[PDB]
């Protein structure tokens, strides 16, 4: 009952760190990892993919999206540009992912005082895009597990409908 | 949650002192801010809910930054300050108002503050301040960072107006 | 990394301003590095300073390649170095990048033999459309401010 | 059985002396030593590796880490540079050592009045790296045994 989940977004927002915090629970300043969780009383294996710093030289590959049922769009709350770029990522993902894939918006680095994107702004963009929103901190381990459990539950719902 | 507030005005009117009095409850006649960290944080209760204020304050010879569009990005509150003992800083408020209106977002709430009300050498009356505020269409408050007079009121008044409009 | 250049007539104190900023010392290859903390980040400043006989080099187009900050310096005790600022401004604008942020510095403010007033410097800066700061590498007055002010303007620009 | 432990850090911080103080209980101003310890009513043989000065001329040989279950990162509290370099050592160890290896940060030469790195700073870095912290003095025999016993227990614990 594997669930393929992708982390997408501008380089530098903290994608690889969120994944490391979730699987290993660590932070420090074969492109996937596995972690098994329980969903509605059933063991679910999450196959979590990390871009491998390749979003800097070319668009996401086809086989990358193949089988992906969850796609997490991440931006940096301290970097306006990465937030503005979310619309482009959303477009790219929609023009290539399965029609039933569930998306989720994550505003990362909520621990930083240098924040320039407010929670209200993130919530507003998520609403406009029609997807759930979560603010996290891979550094302080804030809401990281929630990202994956929230997304996994939404995916389990689509599968059963 | 977070409210970005800027303190603007002629150098020497008491902007940094007002911020220090509000956040650290201190006042140094010879205080000197640190070149590097431009803002401080303080969480206050507005309508029974926690609001984090991100208060920005620039140094004198870093004044060029206060005329750029980038500096006002995201600010929802802008406090214009003058020295009641220095006519020139009061006269300059109109220029600051212009700069703020042209480089900042039209949704930001402004507030006029006449500081150093503790000084007997005052030359700008409260009526004059009130009159300018009215002309500009913004709230007015006289304060004294030195004697801790009406400093908290500056920020709570502004925060409530910003919230009152967020709705 | 942020490439910053110090330009101006020989003898105004360019090297002494750089030494004071990095080594905080004052003594009466062409660049030094110093990491500063702005907007909660470690920005590395690559500060360039050239000798007198290397002046011929400071007027070339390659010297300004990549520079995002350019500090124009004059001696407040030497009218000629102040008058020459307009020529330096012209050379910089014609040989440097349009996005580069300039800043005018009047150095040696500690000297009683000053002949250029702060008001004059402020007026020229206004005319040129750039920030102005008076400093003293000798007494460590406003030296850090020169670089932090410039670094912030360069950053605001990058993010703008 | 046997527990392989390595001491890593800038040259001159006192790695070799900490090992001598622990095994021979001596101080003076093969590349490994053996010492059998008792942990929770159980005897454990510690194979403690000394760098042999390698750090002064080369990257620690990939096989030097092989089999290591304990790695002690050491700095000199009187030398800021050796403390700053700990982050690089941590990176090198994490990229070449075994995943299960337990790390520990040691601030040595605590006997010196010329200290420039505070205990708080050391504790803060240890926390940031996610590893235990101990300040020692091979010279005054302060907390040297604690280094090895603490690490041995964490390794056993991880077993
Ligand atoms: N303050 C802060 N920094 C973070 C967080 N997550 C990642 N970072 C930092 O952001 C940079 C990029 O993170 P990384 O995970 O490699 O980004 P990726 O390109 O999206 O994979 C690194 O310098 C991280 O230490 C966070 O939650 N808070
Ligand atoms: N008497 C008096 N002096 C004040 C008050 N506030 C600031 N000052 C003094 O005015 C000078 C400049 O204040 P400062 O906060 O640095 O001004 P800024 O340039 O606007 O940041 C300092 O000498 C302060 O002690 C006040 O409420 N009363
Ligand atoms: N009084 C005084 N002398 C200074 C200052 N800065 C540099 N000088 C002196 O001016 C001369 C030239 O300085 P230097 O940095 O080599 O000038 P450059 O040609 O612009 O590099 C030396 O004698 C310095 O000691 C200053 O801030 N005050
Ligand atoms: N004061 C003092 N000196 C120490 C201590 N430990 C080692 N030293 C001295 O530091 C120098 C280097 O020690 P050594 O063990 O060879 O360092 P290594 O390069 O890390 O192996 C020698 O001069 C030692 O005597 C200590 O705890 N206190
Ligand atoms: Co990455
Ligand atoms: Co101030
Ligand atoms: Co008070
Ligand atoms: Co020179
Ligand atoms: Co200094
Ligand atoms: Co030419
Ligand atoms: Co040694
Ligand atoms: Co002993």
């Amino acid at each position: 009952s594997i669930m393929k989940i992708l982390l997408i977004g501008d380089s530098g927002v903290g994608k690889s760190c969120l994944l490391v915090r979730f699987v290993e629970d660590k932070f420090n300043p074969i492109d996937f990892k596995i972690k098994t969780v329980d969903i509605n009383g059933k063991k679910v294996k999450l196959q979590i993919w990390d871009t491998a710093g390749q979003e800097r030289f070319r668009t996401i590959t086809t086989a990358y999206y193949r089988g992906a049922m969850g796609i997490i769009l991440v931006y940096d709350i301290t970097d306006e540009r990465t937030f503005t770029n979310i619309k482009q990522w959303f477009k790219t993902v929609n023009e290539h992912a399965n029609d039933e894939a569930q998306l989720l918006l994550v505003g990362n680095k909520s621990d930083m005082e240098t924040r320039v994107v407010t929670a209200d702004q993130g919530e507003a963009l998520a609403k406009e895009l029609g997807i759930p929103f979560i603010e996290s901190s891979a550094k302080n381990d804030d809401n990281v597990n929630e990202i994956f459990f929230t997304l996994a539950k939404l995916i389990q719902e689509k599968i059963d409908s």
